[PDB]
Parts: structure tokens; sequence; C-alpha cells
């Protein structure tokens, strides 16, 4: 029985090979941004409300035309067969059963059509390829397979400097492949427009940190953004998304959904993100800890724990709905 | 001989069973709010005044129609027989002898009538029960028994996630029971009004952190509030009461008594709370350390030590009265 | 050869009995104010000036009608025979030879007349006694013996709670006595006026932290103040003097000399104090480390080291005089 | 293969004699300014831009009439034969090959003419000598030998207090000499004018921290300044250059080039400096680590690594040029 997400990290470190744990845990450069994602959440304190009606507390949201059970989705994480033989299928099944959106990756180790066939109304994460037509074909494949949103990753013109991976000499095992293929080009605003013109699905730009990039995303017709430094894996020294979130929420002024990720490790952290104005969060590494530890059942247990922590935090803060949580105030503290 | 409250924690850890010490010491979740209560006090520095008349320094206050010997009351702590066989009777006797109000709990391990019979003009802490009539009956019992205030706990719609208790598998021993009974409903503003209509006693709302909840408490006819995050035991990530206190004192503008709790560990901390505008503080865990260490005599020694530290701090700060201490200025520092 | 003041603390800890080292090193309560004195200096950074004329750098000041070789005096420290058999005579001789004022204490372990006979134009520190006439007699004795200023300590209505001393059971050895006597009353503004009326010497109020107490000191006819929390030995939680200094300097607006003490451990710290607006600093514990380590010669070496560090810091900061150092700007940093 | 600059420090500590490593690593006094240079960079976070054209990312700048391959030059470091037998020649050759300016020192252990003969369009660092004519002769020698800028060090009226060197009893080995000679006077604004009148080369004032000294530098006809606390080696307690940089850039308002140094340890740090407004950075200690570890080849590898890290950071931040990097915004964080 896991009582916190930290129980799952401990379990994952026990089971995973060192170099795979490092691929998962690590960030770029000195890992300043990786650590800052945690620091940034730990400095935020919530000002809870008391004495409100909690007779029907609901953690549900509506996002991109679907009801989700929590203000949370599984972040795109490449190559999930690194962590468990069932890889993406195990995670997608658990997410479906929990009513949480699952983000299918361009670099999934099981094909996007197979993962979509699990059900649960999935999203699809896009990397822009040097061959543009390949990019747009992936989008069409995703849409044909029933994916509900295109999560266009905009903070990877190329991969950051992963010093753990360099020092370990990390490479994919022969049994883990990019199953959507039988090489990255930097994406631009023109690429965003090409995607927006090629699909009826909401386009969500993942990796926005500058306020004017958030504004431009709305002007470009994005249905959402994810305020994110890519888990500290891209620019080392990039500001945490949680530190830009409030300013971005104010600037977009309801023009698109504003998600955040990086370091969400509890329902309390979800509450903090919501109180800062997020529509929803993504959770990355902890989902992989659960997958590594106990496969589909592990992910189920993680999502059940997160669901309980979110409900607990919301009610203790006087919030019968996620909208009420967005109206909570916060105060910065120390360490 | 104890020269600081930390001497008492050391003594309590030596004697108490691990799981009972954890029940006492612990907070919810990651214990962020528990630690922050201490951090928040440690960052506050007092700007003392010099050269004032100290020929009759008094630490007394008038609160809820009684003179108290210190600007302090014993916080409500459930199930005091966990810590010593005499439980609530030992603590209430020592509080009476020291001239400090004692808060009798809804979940007292000795009946409220027995504890009230000790004397010392006691307060009564109320949890709202699913059976409303039971709640109001407790209030009437408390009033009939001579309790002087109803401390309505408003931050426990349900109990927080106590991970130490979960990991220890903590349960009450068979010899510790809720002696007022022969199950919690979330309280609302309607519940507050039902209590206010059922008693002539001052109603004090314990667990207020939002400024508008403090204002609403005054509008609702509360005689006081306790600005509190429940010792870090309820919402993990709730702001410390000490960080909201000044803003709350300004907002209520003398409309009710404003108490604070969480992490008060010395007379200097009492002085800080007073300088930030508190009418009085509650002290929880240290009273239980003293009870565990040496029963009634332990609590007596703790209160004597606190009394000396409060007098010392006040005089060194140029304050002949608690009112003068409330007019002291403060300055935030680091670590 | 000592190259920093920290070399002297190490030497003093080696030689002194534990309880005497604790009497010297310790503060009140949790020692929060003791530690904060150091933290407060460490957070201040100087913005040095370049390319200024340094052909005649002088560290001299004029204060209370005497030229001093440095913007520094030896703080009042009671019972110096605790640290070395020559006690106050050793320190006073070294201070005289270095051109630094020495503060003779009310609780000196050698009589004030003997210490004054050393020469060097000494100051006299006054504690207010329950017998007022005794207080004023000490002032007259000091003036008759050639003391140049009365340093009236205003932050000791009684002694703070010295937990190291309590735990050690510290008491003076039989061979250390208060040599000025053959019991403290709290001083008030009336006491200050009684002293001011009884002497032509400048009266300096030591232990001022509140801005309005600094203003009142000027209105009361004080020739100076020492902005000070008594080395963290009095109110535990009192703000460091260095944190109030700039605001106090602005408020008194040249109306009296403004000294500071607490945690000065280098010439760089002297420069910081000067840049924040101090006329001069007092140095306490390090002078006693030097006395303990090597008697008069130790104090000589300490003052020579401090003199070199002050000259070094001033010149590197582009300051040919202490007045120029007072015009330096500062910036707060972290840790 | 080195993947970070920290790999090079480890390698240098392994090979160098302790006292030489200390000469290199150390700062003045308590090393507060040395540590603060690192702290100051670690607190700065970049707000990257996304989705910009990165088809021709260039790290080049034009400075003092030459194209440089990076916004970086090798800082002046005296006596490079302390670290490797080839000393300055090894470093200058690697800098030339990398297209990075190299600063030839007044206290070079190989003559300035020999180092200039390496090629690569070098700069010359000037210390003001007690014999003025000697100073101006060095300038003329430098200009005759093809140096492109005079980097006048303005923060060394004399050497700071290097406690590591004092404790080690550090002295130059007999085989390391000041090769430009067959003693320092404090420089003033008059000295700057004498240099400016004696050369057509741009004069760059190294060691400026005060905003009005930056303004005065422009008024005095400086072509650049280096905002610097001399690597924490001069005034202990001097503010880090990185903390003054933004204010200085605003004040000079394009009137001269504004460089910064102190603690640059990665391409990410270069990006931070650029985002705060620097034209370029200097790098000191890491170049010497590389020299100690592996001579010319070591310095080559260091500069290749820095070049890759700068390109990586710029592109991840959406910057196709250094000018675009200067337009990035930053946000302060914690630890
Ligand atoms: C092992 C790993 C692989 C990832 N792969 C991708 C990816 O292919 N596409 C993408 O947009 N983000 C990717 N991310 C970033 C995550 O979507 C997310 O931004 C980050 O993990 C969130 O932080 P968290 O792990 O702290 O919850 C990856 C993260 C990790 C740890
Ligand atoms: C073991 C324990 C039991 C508690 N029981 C109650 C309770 O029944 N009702 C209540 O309002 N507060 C309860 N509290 C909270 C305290 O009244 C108080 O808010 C908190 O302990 C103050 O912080 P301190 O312990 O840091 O002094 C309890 C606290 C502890 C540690
Ligand atoms: C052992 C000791 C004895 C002291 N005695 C006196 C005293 O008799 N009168 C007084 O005004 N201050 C006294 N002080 C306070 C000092 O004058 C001074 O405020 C403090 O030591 C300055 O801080 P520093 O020790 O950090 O330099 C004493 C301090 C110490 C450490
Ligand atoms: C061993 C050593 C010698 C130095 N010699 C000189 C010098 O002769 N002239 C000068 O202007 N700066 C000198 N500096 C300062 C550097 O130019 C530069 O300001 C500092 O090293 C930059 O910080 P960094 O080492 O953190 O990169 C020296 C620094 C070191 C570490
Ligand atoms: O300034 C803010 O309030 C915001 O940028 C912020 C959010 C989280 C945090 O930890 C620090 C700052
Ligand atoms: O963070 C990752 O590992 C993932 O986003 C990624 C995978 C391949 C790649 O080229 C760049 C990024
Ligand atoms: O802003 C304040 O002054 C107040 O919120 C506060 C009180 C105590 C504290 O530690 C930090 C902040
Ligand atoms: O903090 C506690 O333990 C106390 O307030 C409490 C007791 C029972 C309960 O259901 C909720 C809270
Ligand atoms: O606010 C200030 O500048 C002043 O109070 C201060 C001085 C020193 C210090 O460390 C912190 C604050
Ligand atoms: O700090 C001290 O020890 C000194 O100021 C002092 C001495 C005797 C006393 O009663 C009070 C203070
Ligand atoms: O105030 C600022 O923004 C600037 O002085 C600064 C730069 C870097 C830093 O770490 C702290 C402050
Ligand atoms: O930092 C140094 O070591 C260098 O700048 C220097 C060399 C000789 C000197 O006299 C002063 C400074």
């Amino acid at each position: 029985t896991y009582v916190s997400l930290a129980d799952l990290e401990r379990a994952a470190r026990d089971v995973l090979p060192g170099e795979i744990f490092d691929f998962l845990a690590g960030g770029s450069g000195t890992e300043a941004s990786l650590v800052a994602n945690r620091t940034a959440l730990e400095r935020v304190f919530v000002i809870p409300r008391m004495l409100r009606d909690l007779t029907d507390v609901t953690t549900e949201i509506d996002i991109f035309g679907r009801r989700a059970a929590l203000p949370m989705a599984v972040a795109p994480v490449a190559y999930q067969r690194l962590f468990h033989p069932e890889g993406e299928l195990a995670v997608a099944r658990a997410a479906r059963d929990a009513g949480v959106p699952y983000t299918i990756c361009t670099l999934s180790s099981v094909s996007l059509e197979e993962i979509a066939a699990v059900g649960g109304r999935p999203w699809f994460q896009l990397f822009w390829l040097r061959d543009e037509k390949r990019s747009l074909d992936l989008v069409r494949r995703a849409e044909d397979a029933g994916c509900e949103a295109i999560v266009f990753t905009v903070d990877v013109p190329w991969m950051g400097r992963r010093l753990r991976d360099m020092r370990n000499g990390f490479a994919l095992p022969e049994w883990v492949t990019a199953a959507n293929f039988d090489e990255f080009a930097p994406a631009t605003w023109e690429s965003v427009e090409a995607v927006r013109a090629h699909t009826d699905l909401p386009v969500v730009l993942k990796g926005i940190l500058a306020v004017e990039d958030a504004r431009r995303a709305v002007d470009a017709g994005a249905g959402g953004i994810v305020v994110s430094n890519h888990g500290g894996r891209q620019l080392d020294g990039a500001v945490p998304g949680i530190e830009m979130l409030g300013e971005i929420v104010a600037a977009v002024s309801g023009g698109c959904e504003v998600l955040v990720d990086g370091g969400i490790r509890s329902g309390g952290d979800v509450l903090k993100a919501t109180a800062l104005g997020a529509s929803a969060v993504l959770v990355g590494r902890p989902v992989m800890w659960a997958l590594a530890a106990a496969g589909q059942d592990g992910v189920r247990q993680l999502l059940e724990l997160l669901a309980e922590e979110v409900r607990d935090a919301m009610g203790l803060a006087g919030c019968e709905s996620v909208g009420a949580a967005r109206r909570l105030n916060t105060k910065l503290g120390v360490v």
C-alpha cells in the first residue's frame, strides 16, 4: 500500500536498472531547473477557506470536450517499455480506468493506434520532424485513431544535454523502438499553423514559459498551452512553469486552457497549481515510477492515491469544485 | 529542572511509545505546514523598546469575560490519556493553578463534566457531528458544566492524511475512549449560526486563515477566532497562521478576539504573536510533552517556565502590559 | 600569527574552561539573535568605488572630542579577569597603544580608577543601580578619573535568560569580583535625564533598536547611541542592530553619533557598518578571544589585524576616509 | 571526454600542487564574494522563447572591431606557467584556434610579444605601476605587438588579503617570473586619461561595480567595462558583478561594451549574463583548470565544450543570435 508518491519513487529505484532510472530522473546540465520545479512548489502555500458546503465535492473538469475525473493528465513520456514490458498499454489502461487523459507520444514504444485502441479518449503528443509530411501524417493517424487533442511539444528544437545519459553512455535497448516509425526539425509558429490547418482537434502547445508566447499561442488558435520547462530536461536554467503560471493565466484571460507541469508530486501540489490558475496539470515521472514498480496495477494505485489526495486537499481548502480551487489565494513562504 | 520547552520534548520522546509520540508530533502529508509553523516564527524579529516603566509588569489579559494570567490557553488536544493516565484532569488542574484557560475537547478521554469540575473557568472545543442534535447537546452540556467559551473547530470537515499514523497502523488503545459519547459532518456557516443561537457563550472559530473568513466570522457574531492551520495536521500546504495574523488583525479591526496557534515554543514566540496583533495564543504539543514527562507537575513546570519567559520577553522589550506588546513593531529576517 | 579573527576564537576555545567560554560565546534563549547578528552582516554586500585618490588613506575618526585611530571601540564586557589574570588592564593597555577607545564597565573586575590610570582616554559604561545615588556616584568617579563618555546601557532592565549559564550552573570564581563595589534597577528616560544633569560628558545610550527610541535619545540630549541587541544576550528574537542601522541613521539626521555592534568580525564588517551609516562600531567577543589567547599582546595583535583589515577594505572600496566609506552604497544578497 | 566544466576542476585538483590550486581557487578574506559569484548566477532563471527560426544559430559577436566566435574572452590570469609548462602560449594558441579573444597579462610568465606572436588578435591587461612611464611603455609594447584592446584593471590599488596564500606561505617558484619586466601604484581617473591619450586602442576598465563608475567610464572615453569583483579576490564583501550588471547596462545605455565576469561555469551561465545585458563574459579559473589538466588540448576541449553549451542554451531559449539572447527576460528564484 502506497500512502505517498515518494513510496513509488523508492519502489522504482529498487527495480529499475541504474541507467534507466537516470534516463527517467535526470535533467539537463546541472539539473538546476529540475530541482527548481520542486522548490517552486514547496514555496507556495495555500490560503484555505472554511465552512463551505462540501456535500458533493467533485474533482472533475471538462477539458477539450471531455469530462476528466481529475484536473490531471498523464504527461507524454517517451519509450515506456523502458520501464515495464507492457509499457504504454499498461499506463493507458490504468488512465482509462481512472478517467484521466493519457498522452500518447510520437516516440511511443507501442504504436499510437494500439494505444488508442485501449480507449479512454487519449491525447497525442507531436514532435516536429525534419520530414514535415511525416509530422502531419502522425497528426492524421492520431486523429483517425480517436485522439482528442494534439499536444505539440514546442521546447525541443533538439534534445537538451542530459549529463547522466552521457556519463552512463545510455542508449535504448534493442527491444525498445519508436513504434510509430518504420531526425527532429525545430518547430516554428509556421509549423503550429500547419498543424492547426491539418486538424479539427484542439492544438495544445507544450513548453510555453514566456508570457508573450502564451499570448501568441492564443492568437495562433491554440486550444491550450502547457506551461512547462520539460521537467528540467531542456534548457538548464529555464524558469519553472509554476513560477510563470499566474502571470500567464492573467495574460491569456480565458482564451485557452492553461495547464502546467513539472514536479507535481501530490494532490496538494495539484491544489497549488489550480490555485495559481491552472486548468489542469500533467504528471510525468511518478506515473513511470508506478509503471516500473507494479505495471498497470501500480499506475492504478498511483492514480487512486492522487485522486484521494486531490479530493482531500480540495475539501480541506473549502472547495467543492475545481473552479472554486482556482479562486483560492496563495502566499509565498520559505523552504 | 526544565529551562526551555525543548527540554520537555526530549523528555516526552524518551517516555512515550513511538506510535503515540508520532500521533502527537506528526502532521499531514509531507509535513510542510508543520515545519512552516516553526519557520514562520523564526523569521520574525521583534523591535524592542527601551527605558519604559517596568515597575508593575503584568502578563495578564481579559478575554471572554475572565482574567487570564498569561496571553495563552491550552489548545484542544484529543485523547490526553494517550500521554498520561490522568490525561485531561492532570492538564486541567495545572492550567487552573496557573490561571491559564484549558480547552476541553469534544474527543476528551475524560468526560467534559469531570474536567469542568476541576474548576479554572474552562473552554469547550466543538466538532460538528453528523447527528446535529448531538453537537448542540454537547454545547448545552458544556455550558451547563460552567465552560466559558465554545471553540468551534472549523478546519476539520474530515481528518487530514496523517502519514505517520497510516504507516504505524495507529489506533487508540482499548483503555482510551471518547468519554463524552456512549462520525464528523463538515461544518458550515449555517452550523455556526445554529451554535450561536443555542448558547449565550462566546463562540470562537478555530482554524481561520483567509482574511474574508475572519471578516465573515465577525459578521456571523463570533466572539473570537483562532488563526491556525491546525498544527500542520489538516491541509498540507496551508499557510501558517502566524503569516496571516497581521492582515487578519487589521481586517477585523477590533471586532473579535484574534488568537493564533501553531509552533509557539517559548515566551519569545508569545511576544512575537502579540506584536503581530494576537489577543492570545494557544499552545498544543508542548503541554502534552509536559504531561507525558511528568503528569500534572510537568504541566505546572511548563506553565511556570512559559510564564517566566513571557514576563522576561515583555520586560526586555519594554512592555509593562500585553497591550504594550501588541504595539511593538516587527521585522522579517532570514533563517 | 593571526590572519583572521576566527584564528583568535579557535585559540580562545582551546585555552578557556568550557563554562567561561560559554559565558562569553552564549546568548539568551535559543540564541536566535546571536546567530542573526552574523547572518545580517553576511547578507550585506558593498558596492565599491574605483579610481579614487588613495595617497593618504586614513582610518581615523573624531568622536566625543577625541581622535580615534579606527572607527571602532572595545565594547563593554563585564568581568575580564574571567579570561586572563590581567583582565581589564591588559585590554586597556592594548587599546591605548592602538589608539582605540576602551569602555570601562560598571562590572569591571579591576577598579575603574585603576583602568583609567592606564591612559588612552577611556569611556565608562553605566548600569543603573537600585540605589540611584550609587549610579550617579559611579558616573562622578568615572568623570573624575578622566573617562570621556558615559555609555549608559539601556537594554538590561534585568539580565536575559542565558541557557548555557543555567545548564552549566555558571557562577563567578571567588577570585573575580565587581571591583567598583564594596541589584539592577530598570533604567528609564528619567534615569537618562538624571545622568545628563550630573555630567558634562557625552551620554551614549547603548541598546537602542527602535527608530523612535533613537529619535527620543537625540531629544533627550544623548551625544550618541549604540544600535545593538546586546550581542544576542538580552531579548532572544530582538532584531540585529545592523538591520535597524540605516533607518536609525536617516531618522537622527546627524543629531548624535550612531554606533553599532553585534557580530563585527573583520575590517570588511566595519566597512559594511560604516557604509550603512555608522559613526563607529563596538567589538566585544573577539577582544576577549585575544585576551584569553595571549593577554595584552593578543589584544595588540587583534587590533593590529583589525586596523590592517579596515585599511585594506576601505582602500579596495575607494575610500580615503571613513566619511567616504559612509557614502558607499550596499546591496542585500543571500546567505 | 569532459561533459561539464566541473569535470575540469576535478582534473585540475588531482594534478596541481595544493598551494598552486589554492592560489587559483581562492579569494580574499572569508571568500564571501567568491561564493556569492556562484550564488548570484544560480538564483537567475531564464524565461526562454519558443518557436523561433533556428536555421542559422550563430554565437558570434563583434567586439572592439573583431568578430569573436562566442560572447566570451579568456580573462587575465597572472603567471600561467604556474599551471602548465607552456603557460600562456598553450592558452593563447587554443583561444586563437577557437576564435576567442585572449587577454595577455601585465604579469604574464611569457613575454607579451611572444604571446601576441601566437596570433588570434589578443587583448592586453594593464596594471598601473608606481613608475608611470613603465605602465605607458607596456601599453605601447602591447599596441606595437598587435593587441587590440587595453584591459585596464581598476580594482587593484593593491592586492587583496588572500588568506589561503598567507596560510600556505605561497610564493612563486623560481622558474615562474614576470616576463614583461627585467610595485603597484593605485590607478585613478587621471591614469585612465593618460592611457586613453597614449593609444588608439579601445580602453576597457575591468573591475567596475558602481553604476556611477560605469557612467563615468563612458564619459572618460572607455570603449568597454568589465563588471567584476575580481573573482572574489579583492574586496571581500564586494557585490557580484552579475548583481550590478542589469542596472549598469541600463545606465550606460549603449555608450560602451559591458562585459561581466565571476563564476561563469557553463554556456547556460553565459546565456544568463547575456540575458542580463552583457556584451560578453570573461572566464578565468576554468581556463586554468583545463590548462593544468591537459595543456593546450585541455583548453581546446574546454572551449569546444563551452561553445557547444552556448549554442545549446541559445537555441533552447529561442535565440538565433547573441542580440536575441540579450532581449531575453529573467526571473530570480531561490537556491
Ligand atoms: C523519461 C521522460 C521522457 C519524456 N518524454 C517526453 C516526450 O517525448 N515529449 C514531451 O513533450 N515531453 C516529454 N517529457 C516531459 C514530460 O512530458 C513532462 O513535461 C515532465 O516529465 C513533467 O515533469 P514531471 O516528470 O516532474 O512530472 C518526458 C519526461 C521524462 C521524464
Ligand atoms: C495530538 C493532537 C490532537 C489535537 N486534537 C485537536 C482537537 O481535537 N480539536 C482541535 O480543534 N484541535 C486539535 N489539535 C490542534 C491543536 O488545537 C492546535 O491547533 C495545534 O496543536 C497547535 O499547534 P502546536 O501543537 O504547534 O502548539 C490537536 C493537535 C494535536 C497535536
Ligand atoms: C561576556 C560579555 C559580557 C558583556 N558585558 C556587558 C556589560 O557589562 N555591559 C554592556 O553594556 N554590555 C555588555 N556586553 C555586550 C557587549 O558590549 C556588546 O554589545 C556585544 O558583545 C557586541 O557583540 P559582539 O560580542 O558580537 O562583538 C557583554 C558581552 C559579552 C559577550
Ligand atoms: C589565479 C588568478 C589570477 C588572476 N590574475 C589577474 C590579473 O593579473 N589581472 C586581472 O585583471 N585579473 C586577474 N584575475 C581575475 C580574473 O581576470 C577574473 O576577474 C576572475 O578570475 C573571473 O572569475 P572566474 O575565475 O570566476 O571566471 C585573476 C584571477 C585568478 C583566479
Ligand atoms: O511571483 C510569484 O508569485 C510567482 O512567480 C511564483 C510562484 C511560485 C513560486 O515558488 C515563486 C514565485
Ligand atoms: O525528454 C525527453 O527525453 C523527450 O522529450 C525527448 C525524446 C527524444 C528527443 O530527441 C528529444 C526529447
Ligand atoms: O508579510 C508578512 O509580514 C507576514 O505575512 C509574515 C509573518 C511572519 C512570517 O514569518 C512571514 C511573513
Ligand atoms: O488533529 C487531531 O488529531 C484532532 O483534531 C482530530 C481528531 C479526530 C478527528 O476525526 C479529526 C481531528
Ligand atoms: O532593509 C534593509 O536594507 C536593512 O534593514 C537590512 C540590513 C542588513 C540586512 O542583513 C538586512 C536588512
Ligand atoms: O551581557 C552581560 O553578561 C552583561 O551585560 C550583564 C552583566 C550583569 C547583569 O546583571 C546583566 C548583564
Ligand atoms: O535585482 C536584480 O534583479 C539583480 O540585482 C540581481 C541579479 C542576480 C541575482 O542573483 C540577484 C539580483
Ligand atoms: O588576482 C590576482 O592574483 C592578480 O590580479 C594580481 C596579481 C598581482 C597583484 O599585485 C595583484 C593582483
